[PDB]
RNA sequence: UUGCGUUGAUAAAAGUAUUGUUUUUGUACUCUAGAAGCUACAAAGAUAAGGCUUCAUGCCGAAAUCAACACCGGUGUU
DNA sequence: TTTCATTTTCTGCAATACTTTTATCAACGCAA
DNA sequence: GCAGAAAATGAAA
């Protein structure tokens, strides 16, 4: 028999395998992954709830056009020109009358801008500011009167004032949008007559409507699985109750609402038996007293207790304690508030009706839901509408109350153990383990080995899940491949997987005694208080759909730069902020490098003069101090601000292109990512041919919807990438995917991961990883075949050389190489 | 191991707002009613490439899952 | 004798202000 | 950390 040493990183995990009766090293392996920390779901999330915001504005807008176009106004949005000012439309609009195409482009600017909606630090100042001035004038008079005497509006910025400044905003509550809406349709409809009150009701459904925080994305007709319409057909009315936990001894049922009536029962029942001194007649009595007297504290009840027993407040254990203060026990605190009504009685309703009425009441926080979760739950229930509006109103003035949570037990249990706890003495724990229920059973079926499911679902952080997930699959191949063990030594929330360890050493009749690069050495030595041989094994990422390439947007022109004799396409750059100090370093850069790369050298030159004598002279900052915003050159000094200037950053080369319609010039996104490799091989000359496609070569295709690249659009990357037609399809290479290549007149070879194909004019270059390392500290000296790498740190030497040849190599878990060299007679594009 | 009070941290999921980059148009600025599309400001369109059917409080797309192949939860090969 | 075809460097990358729910861990006490 | 063109090389013609 032998020893398992096992030691577990935080995105790498290390074995050893040792005997005991010698002292021999039998395996070793060093397998490595990504840590999967949770700023990439973040990423994910935030993309797609913006994604959502953008969606919604742009049906916004087309909701406006159906509405206009429905009511029989107007015909054609193709028309109406955009070279107005929408502000002084709408003031004048307080006023008097405007025709259908400028109260169509009114309420169009007004749709695409309302306002924030939470009320109903330093940023609630001001939208405050903005709120104290809103009493006397509307919101476009403030942003017409902004404009008409600081020429800016849109955005924060900071106006002179003659003393001071001030920095202004453009965020006003929605309310205020309403009430100006609603006064320009009015005096509309006084002159216009096709407007009707059905056209404003749904004007100011439009522009004030957002969805409720417990709706969720969906329709009837849409079936997401994000909000209360569903997959599978049941419409939930809110998505967070199917959240709530379960029952901890009947795994089916939901948890109890913490302010009903069996809970509040319980939970006194329990803190009257803990007290050290009762009998059932005390326990109904002092039940009936805390049902019925109104306005106590913990200090009456104990009194009360204290008259009951005719007992000083002496020797009394098993009273709970807060810190610093009292003795506090559990009072019917809800159901007397509840009985505080006066539309509707509480003491002679049900037990049943209460704890489903809680459970309303402690779910839904607004109107809406708690008027329809009243409507939809209580079958038989029939509530009039004074009830209903008591009841919202109650559950708004007190929210301390019904916002504590949920229950730990279910309704079915604590009904279950409330008769068994009037007539004895004993707490909830003697009374559940005497009645044998200690199940909270969780399992999953198996034979012979371990299964990872059921021990992950405890979740601490993914991190730790992910780096379990890989020892336990480690420690699974170990017992595939070896038989038995007699010792398991694993070092780093531990206690979860020793206890699964154990119990499946247990379950299973085994007398192994479980126990608690430079990460296999420390394995060693780790196994031991119970290198050329290290061989490694990586984990192939080939997912399909991850970020395809950069965000920003870039602007081309044609234009002759440099010692060139030609016109090609350039991308323009742009120095924002000409004020800050990198906007000068950058304009210091591209002035000493090449003056005529900036676009205001070649466009009205005369300007660039004016701009000469700063940089003579003195930053322009100490010029923005002397006299403020440098002009632009005129007779007067009423020349435009100057805050930005654009170059040529480089020439068009790889790219994706985005070119709106009418447009003049190209419209690119640049860095692009890359997916997979296709290595293939040329009979007649010899020759390897390394293919390569990124992410953003897979699409969506029209006729079903799935997710594959074309056949004809991979002949035309063949044809592209420069490989024979009459070639032979050897393999592909992923993410981490090792690869051995050897040339064939010294047979030496070396071993490689796989990182991307590179540089895609100069053809068959191929970026490639260290096997052990991965960080290549400046050039060390490789096969003679291939020969030094770069001082930067990046290796992307080039394949497709005569004599040489490539083969795939495959590990398993434990590192066993399995050296590979043709997969099928064609790459497989379907998944 | 189970329950009850406090107070911190994290994770999953939902609803909004104002910019930013970029395209067309207008006004100012420059040179001779035109030209140039630089420099400001204001409208309108796009906002990962892309895609669906139900025609709309419409919907999806940046995470995790892993050695492969062949013959009868197991079994063999390179 | 310039010109082209392969190997190395070196710069550059989307943000911010609110509202709400559910679950899980810790530690400080009362109980078996 | 990495996509990739710009500046720097070596081989021919």
């Amino acid at each position: 028999d032998l020893v398992l040493g096992l030691d577990i990183g935080i995105g790498s995990v290390g074995v050893g395998i040792l005997n005991k009766v010698t002292g021999e090293i039998i395996h070793k392996n060093s397998r490595i992954f990504p840590a999967a920390q949770a700023e990439n779901n973040l990423v994910r999330r935030t993309n797609r709830q913006g994604r959502r915001l953008t969606r919604r504005k742009k049906h916004r807008r087309v909701r406006l056009n159906r509405l206009f176009e429905e009511s029989g106004l107007i015909t054609d949005f193709t028309k109406i020109s955009i070279n107005l000012n929408p502000y002084q439309l709408r003031v004048k609009g307080l006023t008097d009358e405007l025709s259908n195409e400028e109260l169509f482009i009114a309420l169009k600017n007004m749709v695409k801008h309302r306002g924030i909606s939470y009320l109903d630090g330093d940023y609630a100042q001001i939208v405050k500011e903005n709120s104290k001035q809103l009493e006397t004038k509307t919101p476009g008079q403030i942003q017409l009167e902004r404009y008409q005497t600081y020429g800016q509006l849109r955005g924060d910025f900071t106006v002179e004032k003659d003393g001071k400044k001030h920095r202004l905003i453009n965020v006003f509550p929605t309310s205020a949008y309403r009430s100006e809406a609603l006064r320009i349709l009015q005096t509309q409809q006084e002159f216009n007559p096709q407007i009707t009150d059905e056209f404003i009701n749904r004007y100011l459904e439009i522009l004030t409507g957002k969805r409720k925080y417990y709706h969720g994305p969906g329709n009837e007709k849409s079936r997401t699985d994000y909000g209360r319409y569903r997959t599978s057909g049941e419409t939930l009315d809110n998505i967070f109750g199917i959240l709530i936990g379960k029952c901890t001894f009947y795994p089916d049922e939901f948890r109890a609402a913490k302010a009903s009536y069996t809970a509040q029962e319980f939970n006194l029942l329990n803190d009257l038996n803990n007290l050290t001194v009762l009998s059932k007649e005390q326990k109904n009595q002092i039940i009936n007293y805390v049902k019925n007297e109104k306005a106590m504290g913990p200090a009456k009840l104990f009194k009360y207790i204290a008259k009951l027993l005719s007992c000083d407040v002496a020797d009394i254990k098993g009273y709970r304690i807060d810190k610093s203060g009292k003795a506090e026990i559990h009072t019917f605190e809800a159901y007397r508030k509840m009985k505080t009504l006066e539309t509707l009685d509480i003491e002679q309703m049900d037990r049943e009706t209460l704890d489903k009425l809680a459970y309303v009441l402690t779910l839904n926080t607004e109107r809406e839901g708690i008027q329809e979760a009243l409507e939809h739950e209580f079958a038989d229930g029939s509530f009039s509408q004074k009830q209903v509006d008591e009841l919202v109103q109650f559950r708004k003035a007190n929210s301390s109350i019904f916002g504590k949570g949920w229950h730990n037990f279910s309704v079915k249990l604590m009904m279950e153990l409330i008769p068994e706890l009037y007539e004895t003495s004993e707490e909830q724990m003697t009374i559940l383990t005497r009645l044998g229920k200690q199940k909270t059973t969780s399992s999953s079926n198996k034979t012979k080995y371990i299964d990872e499911k059921l021990l992950t679902e405890e979740i601490y952080n993914p991190v730790v899940a992910k780096s379990v997930r890989q020892a336990i699959k480690i420690v699974n191949a170990a017992i595939k491949e070896y038989g038995d063990f007699d010792n398991i030594v694993i070092e780093m929330a531990s206690r979860v997987v020793l206890n699964a360890l154990q119990e499946h050493f247990r379950a299973h009749k085994i007398d192994t005694k479980v126990s608690v690069h430079h990460h296999a050495v420390d394995a060693l030595i780790i196994a031991a208080s119970s290198e050329d041989s290290i061989l490694f094994s990586y984990q192939v990422d080939s997912k399909f759909n991850r970020k395809i390439s950069d965000a920003t947007i870039y602007a081309t022109r044609q234009a002759k730069v440099g010692k060139d004799k030609a016109d090609e396409t350039y991308v323009l750059g742009k120095i924002k902020d000409i004020y800050t100090q990198d906007g000068y370093d950058a304009f210091m850069k591209i002035y000493k490098k090449d003056k005529s790369k900036f676009l205001m050298y070649r466009h009205d030159p005369q300007t660039f003069e004016k701009v000469i004598e700063p940089i003579l002279e003195n930053p322009f900052l100490k010029y923005k101090e002397e006299h403020g915003y440098i002009r632009k050159y005129s007779k007067k000094g009423n020349g435009p601000e100057i805050k930005s200037l654009k170059y040529y950053d480089s020439k068009l080369g790889n790219h994706i292109d985005i070119t709106p319609k009418d447009s003049n010039n190209k419209v690119v996104l640049q860095s692009v990512s890359p997916w997979r490799a296709d290595v293939y091989f040329n009979k007649t000359t010899g020759k390897y041919e390394i293919l390569g496609l990124k992410y953003a070569d897979l699409q969506f295709e029209k006729g079903t919807g799935t997710y594959k690249i074309s056949q004809e659009k991979y002949n035309d990357i063949k044809k592209k990438e420069g490989v024979d037609s009459d070639s032979e399809f050897k393999f592909t290479l992923y993410k981490n995917d090792l690869l051995l290549v050897k040339d064939t007149e010294t047979k030496e070879q070396q071993l490689f991961r796989f990182l991307s194909r590179t540089m895609p004019k100069q053809k068959h270059y191929v970026e490639l990883k260290p096997y052990d390392k991965q960080k290549f500290e400046g050039g060390e000296a490789l096969i003679k075949v291939l020969g030094n790498v770069a001082n930067s740190g990046q290796c992307k030497k080039g394949l497709g050389k005569s004599n040489i040849s490539i083969y795939k190599v495959r590990t398993d878990v434990l590192g066993n190489q399995h050296i590979i060299k043709n997969e099928g007679d064609k790459p497989k594009l379907d998944f």
